[PDB]
């Protein structure tokens, strides 16, 4: 028993970091077969990066302008492309330890694992969702851009994150790594305006039998109520509106739990209107948002990866 | 900026995992060199942990009976030992991705964090703190004793818990790399009493400097206060007294944020008082005590591993 924000093992993805440079700027790249990716703004200067023009900047630049280091080991650049918003660096070696992977673009309201890296050396590991606005609240410094984000699948890792940018509001933007920015975010230090950002209600009510299903019942009424009736409370304080795919996601959970998705709901609607009181829900104090209903079934049965 | 629960890159960890089998008892083992370390109850039956004497128990077994596997990789036992609460089986292979480590026995409100393994398979990682009363609250079902706590300094492995025990109460009590418990439990299926768990001081302080240094400063307040006059009111609380020594540990993030110590425990004093009154700090409606202060400066500061 117990509950923890549990992020996957990292390690087929610390043998893929390394570290870019380009003139005086270095940061992250991920290396997979022989080509490299990275931000492209790897080619800036902090003077550039008030309003770069990419496609000039990058035609000043060889394939010899770029420095590819793995641990001790210098990769040499033997071709480049930029595609959206990412660097392709064709190298003329392939990662011995490149896993099966994809390229996944995820859906706000999904999960993953973030390798925080500098320098292409990994400093530390940790769990977040994509936010409603397609934001991150994640911990990064200076150096960290090209830190990614991941899932795994048995022995399947997908990528879907690279970090780009820290926004003068101290959250994150970052790209897929065909380097498709998620949200309207540009690469460019200018101010840019995040949307609203909304609680995931489908990952909360997950969360709640999460609790359930480790003894913490309290907050269970034999109140009830309907989905219209619930999504009108919902957005008054900012929770995205649940659908019935949502309602289908639980299914196994209230299987599991005898709960039933509505009653969880009226429950949630409860805490809603009127708070927890100074009590709390597994250890915390406000309601979480960031556990999938695919999370808690892992982290509840035990799923191992290969 | 941004601040996250970081646990440390699992890569090292994960591949020392195995699995570890005597007769119908399954568990995770941890392979250093050609020496695997594992629970001594995976020796026990599910009826023998009600009262094992294990050295009986052990009598009765050869070397034949344990079957290590890493991944498709059988090991060859070839001699065998316990050695207060584990044991130790002396395999024919010595382990290739052995890295750096040392073992140590970490003090309470040290964190580390946990790669959670079933069947000698990693499913996540996550980081935690020794509790003051020697247990962990941490997420662990059937099959992950034998799961591992470490740190990382630079390239060296320190690992400092192997997982035992779920206490009646949910939570989990554990060993040292050489066998001796933390705290006073035993590898026993009985009723057993963890002490009062307090709140980790030196901790929270740790924690509370993080917050100013990523903008979240409302707590701050022009009282001050003397350490007697903290500790009195720390101990109606549950919280551990405050001594020199912490004093000395939070220095460098006074000397960072310009606010001393004793003034950031007046700011706290008030903060146990009177609540947080529905607001948070680093998004979190209770205080926290599960970052150090060497992990508030490494996470400031950007600290890589080799
Ligand atoms: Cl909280």
């Amino acid at each position: 028993s117990g509950f923890r924000k549990m992020a996957f093992p990292s390690g087929k993805v610390e043998g893929c970091m390394v570290q870019v440079t380009c003139g005086t700027t270095t940061l992250n790249g991920l290396w997979l077969d022989d080509v490299v990716y990275c931000p492209r703004h790897v080619i800036c200067t902090s003077e550039d990066m008030l309003n770069p023009n990419y496609e000039d900047l990058l035609i000043r630049k060889s394939n010899h302008n770029f420095l590819v280091q793995a641990g001790n080991v210098q990769l040499r650049v033997i071709g480049h492309s930029m595609q959206n918003c990412v660097l392709k660096l064709k190298v003329d070696t392939a990662n011995p330890k490149t896993p099966k992977y994809k390229f996944v673009r995820i859906q706000p309201g999904q999960t993953f694992s973030v390798l925080a890296c500098y320098n292409g050396s990994p400093s530390g590991v940790y769990q977040c969702a994509m936010r409603p606005n397609f934001t991150i609240k994640g911990s990064f410094l200076n150096g960290s851009c090209g830190s990614v984000g991941f899932n795994i699948d048995y022995d399947c890792v997908s990528f879907c994150y690279m970090h780009h940018m820290e926004l003068p509001t101290g959250v994150h933007a970052g790209t897929d790594l065909e380097g498709n920015f998620y949200g309207p975010f540009v690469d460019r230090q200018t101010a840019q305006a995040a949307g609203t950002d909304t609680t995931i209600t489908v990952n909360v009510l997950a969360w709640l039998y999460a609790a359930v299903i480790n003894g913490d019942r309290w907050f269970l009424n034999r109140f009830t109520t309907t989905l219209n009736d619930f999504n009108l409370v919902a957005m008054k304080y900012n929770y995205e509106p649940l659908t019935q795919d949502h309602v289908d996601i639980l299914g196994p959970l209230s299987a599991q739990t005898g709960i039933a998705v509505l009653d969880m709901c009226a429950s949630l609607k409860e805490l809603l209107q009127n708070g927890m009181n100074g009590r709390t829900i597994l250890g915390s104090a406000l309601l979480e948002d960031e556990f999938t209903p695919f999370d808690v079934v892992r982290q509840c049965s035990g799923v191992t990866f290969q």
